[PDB]
């Protein structure tokens, strides 16, 4: 229901569009003036630093299309591989943004040996999700989470700095959800493709 | 103060003097695309100010992923829907960068609307490719239940092409292996789909 994050982002795609794309130097300096109009706006009603917010919503270069996500899905005697971050306490799925240069297979492979031990490979397409459809709170940023079936084929368990505990669990046992990195809805998804792995894949 | 009133003229006036003034029809569409928002900030929150929103940021880090292209796969017994391109003369399959604001199958329901005219559902998620700007490239499978067949000045040609009388490809928005992967799918219904 607040409508006004949304055209404000629309705003700063828009004005980046043009910055990539627009040869004619009085257009350009029109997408720059926009561009700075959605940063004096997201600064003032987040009460967030000008140049914080530069950094975090207007210096991606190219058309802007939503960020990816990857999520590695791992079973274990039908329980799902959830990893706890030390410093917010919460669990997820392996996983984290995509990096550049990488194909999603290699993101989830290299996510999943870092954050656990384990490596993977046998990789399923399983779902995409839409963050914002539904999302709880707000975004500045669009998300598209691609969700990705592995089986360990190797490694070991294995605990980091980052991250304090790896341990699969039943879909009667969930630990507390990072609804940030995954919500219920897409835990209960992935279980469901676990029961009947042929059924359709989940696309918003 | 309301500052939101004075930031959204500012806005206005300047993608009106961009819509007068540009000779690019890719800029006097974005121009466009800010004059309608800007219309619809104005009819809103006519007294309020803004929803303060100061956790917004709070985990946010700026962090640039790939690029996401969306390719629509649109079937009529056997024949795929293609394009032929204003920016070479080519052909692809309907699509384009995927949008803020969009779901994924919101964004292939949009590219076939704009681009041929037909109304799309039935969404099937057929493949990711990335051979490695970075781009994810999904394609999204769907149905034809509604309106008709139309070019424009972007699209000069709507065809639908069988797999021994494929056009010359726009080989960038659309490889030879992508289109191959795409009959093999209609062909043999539930072979494993493709994700690099
Ligand atoms: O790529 C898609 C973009 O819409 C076009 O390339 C831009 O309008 C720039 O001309």
């Amino acid at each position: 229901t607040i409508k006004w994050i949304d055209w404000v982002k629309q705003i700063q795609s828009i004005a980046q569009a043009g910055l990539t794309y627009s040869k004619d130097v009085y257009d350009i300096e029109r997408f720059q003036q926009l561009r700075d109009i959605s940063i004096s706006m997201m600064s003032h009603y987040t009460k967030t630093d000008w140049e914080v917010v530069e950094k975090l919503f207007a210096s991606e270069t190219g058309y802007q299309t939503p960020k990816v996500d990857i999520r590695a899905v791992v079973f274990q005697n039908e329980k799902l591989l959830f990893v706890k971050e030390k410093s917010d306490g919460k669990w997820a799925l392996p996983g984290g943004w995509a990096d550049v240069g990488y194909t999603p297979t290699e993101v989830a492979a290299k996510e999943v040996f870092e954050e656990t031990g384990y490596e993977v490979d046998h990789f399923k397409l399983l779902a995409i999700f839409d963050k914002e459809k539904h999302q709880p709170s707000p975004s500045a940023t669009h998300v598209y989470k691609i969700f990705i079936g592995c089986e360990i084929i190797g490694g070991e368990k294995k605990t980091s700095i980052e991250t304090e505990e790896v341990e699969f669990f039943g879909e009667n046992e969930l630990p507390n959800l990072s609804i940030a990195r995954n919500t219920e809805d897409q835990i209960k998804e992935m279980f469901a493709y676990m029961k009947d792995p042929q059924k359709e894949k989940l696309i918003d």
